[PDB]
């Protein structure tokens, strides 16, 4: 719509607008454009303003983050961007600036961006069963998430990437603790525990109770992390195939090294349709249902697409099933 | 008593019987003799037998463990020997072989031996405040105990040191999980918490309830860890100066680096007597009282010597107070 053309890293006005919504097509963008988006979120949320973040430091920091994401089929830099972009979406959708401090929004955003740093593309169960250096390092306790987190603060300790350098020590310590809690909370082995605690608080929720608020931020980051299916189908569906790529890599290796294979990583047991129907019905919908009690607009903008997804996979399944009826 | 003289590393019959009581003078022995003592405990408790431990591997493992203790004034290989030797004493005293599986005995001993591996001589609070590599690696969560536990399994993963090599993977997993839980339980930041969970199980204890037993093993290790004052006074007391040496090393360093100093480590605020009075009264005694409810022989063997220590130290402090009052 502009009188001249601009480089891609100069986000257009339409892109800036689109970036606030969960319909943003995360696939359209190169790393450099994604980096620009993230940068813009920090400015637009008032976090550069309120935390006195050096604007060049913010950029050096994001570039460093990018460099410490690996090129995995799924647990890559585009995935962290989805998680961040969904968090951003949720701030707008759920009017989170009315409810949360700027420090809380900083924690949410920074944890979202950092939460899968240097992921190897094999999960905690692989680490633990194979007795990897990481499992040994972290005593079989959320080995990956502990590493993501440590890498995060390693990056922030480099003075040219330290977006928190103009924050007082107490604020730093507060932000550090919140980020650790949040990144640790993304270990899916703790999903039911965290949901139970949340739901328990939801018996009588209190926005001025720090404990309630901590659980609400753990639930937000968990929402954002596993939210691909909330997105328009054409955006959502490619992510399942990337995840299965990663998972098949792992179960191949596990077979070959004599380690236990998860059925949901077994090429002969999983299908995309059946895996997603299960995850949608039994993990995603129920989680977003609880959140919808606090944020009613979540039903229309995030539950609806999930219902639509579930239904469409049910259709796909009827067809995978017929295909298998031709194959023995 | 014998017809010829044997090398020190061949323990005499008398040392062997004496090794089973809390009364054993840990100060008399060289490292090689302490190593022979630990080796003997594994054979004597039936652990070599019941877990098919290669007797040479057991010694390589012990020697390696010894090497990875640092030459700290307190948190050294002799301390490790104390903690293990007290555990072994408690085995006999409390007839723990009636109550616990051999796997649990193994866990208890191996955790006692390993629980302070590669201690730097500066506590978790220093690590955290100074933002050390350990603190950043472990996300400020029990960084030292995490580290001790990691180093234990780094050692065991060296095949010449793997005393668990003839154990099937299910048993290994169970031993590892147990040792991790017990080593992490030695973080004194968690003391009141663990004591409280213990106490609530103790309301109706159940030796066949795995959670009850886990807590019990946690307390047992915690008992052995801080048990110096249960020992005869001449054995117990030189440990206090060793610990203060380490603490003063820390407060001096904090002072120099402009970091917070804990009053209990400050050479200006600390008295030996006042240090010990409170610790004995409010940490050691209450902890051993709850154990005595399950193991009533503990009163005479471990409480009585704590009562004496408390009395001795309350007397020293009067003499301190009469000196201070007498002067200023
Ligand atoms: C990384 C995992 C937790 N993840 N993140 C997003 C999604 C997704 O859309 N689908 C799946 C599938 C669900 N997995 C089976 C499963 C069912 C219920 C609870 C936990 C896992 C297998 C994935 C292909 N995993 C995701
Ligand atoms: C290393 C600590 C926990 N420890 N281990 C044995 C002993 C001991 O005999 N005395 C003390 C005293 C406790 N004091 C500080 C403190 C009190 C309460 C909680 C944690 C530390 C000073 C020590 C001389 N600490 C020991
Ligand atoms: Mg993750
Ligand atoms: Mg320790
Ligand atoms: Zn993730
Ligand atoms: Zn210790």
């Amino acid at each position: 719509g502009s009188h001249m053309t601009y480089p891609k890293y100069l986000l257009s006005p339409e892109t800036i607008e689109a970036l606030r919504k969960p319909t943003f097509d995360v696939w359209l963008w190169e790393p450099n454009e994604m980096l620009s988006c993230l940068e813009h979120m920090y400015h637009d949320l008032g976090l550069v303003r309120d935390f006195s973040i050096n604007p060049v430091t913010l950029r050096r920091w994001l570039f460093c983050v990018h460099d410490n994401y690996r090129n995995n089929p799924f647990h890559n830099f585009r995935h962290c961007f989805c998680v961040a972009q969904m968090m951003y979406s949720m701030v707008w959708l759920c009017s989170l600036q009315e409810k949360f401090s700027q420090t809380d929004i900083l924690i949410l955003m920074t944890a979202a961006i950092c939460h899968d740093l240097d992921h190897p593309g094999y999960n905690n169960t692989y680490q633990i069963n194979a007795r990897t250096e990481l499992a040994v390092r972290y005593n079989d306790i959320s080995p990956l998430e502990n590493h993501h987190c440590a890498v995060a603060f390693q990056i922030l300790a480099e003075p040219e990437c330290n977006i928190f350098s103009n924050i007082p020590p107490d604020g730093f310590k507060q932000i550090r603790q919140g980020m650790i809690t949040l990144i640790l909370a993304t270990d899916m082995a703790r999903h039911a525990e965290i949901m139970d605690s949340f739901k328990e608080k939801m018996e009588n929720f209190d926005y001025s109770n720090e404990e309630h608020m901590t659980l609400l931020k753990m639930i937000l980051i968990k929402c954002c992390d596993i939210s691909n299916e909330v997105r328009p189908m054409e955006v959502a569906e490619p992510w399942v195939d990337c995840l299965l790529e990663e998972y098949f890599m792992q179960s191949d290796r596990e077979k070959s090294e004599g380690l236990p294979v998860a059925p949901f990583m077994d090429r002969d047991k999983v299908t995309k349709a059946t895996a997603q129907i299960g995850f949608i019905k039994f993990v995603l919908i129920p989680m977003f249902e609880t959140v919808t009690k606090l944020f009613p607009m979540v039903e229309e903008i995030m539950l609806q697409p999930l219902w639509e997804s579930r239904d469409r996979y049910e259709e796909l399944k009827r067809i995978d099933d017929a295909m298998k009826e031709l194959q023995k």
